[PDB]
């Protein structure tokens, strides 16, 4: 459950802002103090905070100001009027995630805080994106529908067959069993490297063709790769 | 929001997992019969199906071989006792994405669903094999607290500018203004080039230092990457 500290001057709003993020699941401390927010900002890491320009007993820009000495990467989204806001815009792009204006729909309000928490999640995997090779000999990877096609025929493979052609695929390295582990079964905890053995068994008897070279290649010495026809 | 078909034979334990299970906002289908579980994996695409052994009016193992036909890399998880596991384990390792023993509680369930399930996804976006990086000449990051250090000094990096130095330093490459678009705003439907631009120039201000190269380097007519030093 993702958490908000909200500050929203406008009671009814806030209320009702409230009320729809706690729908989506998102866990919400309102408060109505800047120097209230302040100290438990410090004290609470929230996914996301709330605000508009002008706090009561101080602006958002020194709120951000002092949050950041000690979280400086503070996530503040900034919900205010027109005019407020234009007047300080400068200064919200420099510290603010995102502003929103006022008059606002709590849906389309609702759909922003939701996007920034996908691509704050997105940055987090530390995922760097390849490009994704879609062939190799013969094969043909359909990486939309998960499928592989050898020639015209498309052969079965199991998620975790798929998971481990690809990755063998996407490497022009050999990949240890270790790496393979930590690949094919990442985030899972596995230890035992006998399992990568069990998977390049089951992929090998899916593709490989009697009198063809094997797609895998076993390099005896530190573990696999494809294998060049 | 995650999709998983959910047939369990102990109506107590599937009520109970199913309620876990949507407090990760993942949508749970309850059914009951086989035949019906898979009419609605062939029109549906789920992210994980969770089944016994024996599904009553025919196996798991039969299950997964009609779906197969259509929906090769299926995501299938089979939940169950030793004995009726055991008695069918070498198929069910070959069709399943993974089997867990019941007695089974269900925090540990969860928490290997949603493993699976970020593993698939980390294949699924091609992220690269390669460890996030920590370190660009002098810079240090702290990927956990999402804050940077040039030498000893702490450097306030808004969310927005760690975002972008991240995706930076996650590549070799050169990135367009196009690529840092869709990274470091992903799912805000952002559309203008030139807000890349605008936070690099906040970036090289908070990085940079006088009689030094910048961290940054410009791509005149390309985009951007980091700048050796």
């Amino acid at each position: 459950g993702k958490r908000i500290l909200l500050l929203e001057k406008e009671r009814n709003l806030a209320h009702f802002l409230s009320l729809e993020l706690q729908k989506e699941q998102y866990r919400v401390d309102l408060v109505e103090e800047g120097q209230k927010a302040l100290s438990m900002a410090l004290q609470t890491d929230y996914d996301l905070i709330l605000l508009n320009v002008n706090l009561g007993d101080m602006m958002a820009q020194d709120f951000a100001e002092k949050l950041s000495r000690t979280k400086p990467a503070s996530v503040i989204m900034i919900l205010d009027h027109w005019e407020d806001l234009q007047e300080e815009l400068e200064v919200v792009q420099r510290f603010a995630v995102s502003y929103i204006y006022k008059p606002v729909l709590i849906e389309n309000l609702v759909a922003r805080i939701s996007a920034i928490f996908r691509g704050r999640d997105f940055i987090d995997q530390h995922c760097s994106l390849m490009k994704v090779p879609r062939t190799y000999r013969n094969l043909r990877i359909d990486v939309e529908h998960h499928t592989v096609y050898r020639g015209e025929e498309m052969i079965a493979l199991t998620r975790r067959e798929y998971d481990l052609l690809a990755t063998l695929m996407g490497s022009k390295k050999v990949l240890t069993r270790e790496q393979l582990l930590e690949s094919v079964w990442k985030y899972e905890s596995a230890t035992e490297t006998n399992i990568v053995d069990v998977y390049i068994r089951y992929l090998r008897s899916k593709l490989d063709v009697k009198g063809q070279k094997s797609y895998i290649k076993t390099v005896r010495g530190v573990g696999y790769t494809m294998q060049e026809g």
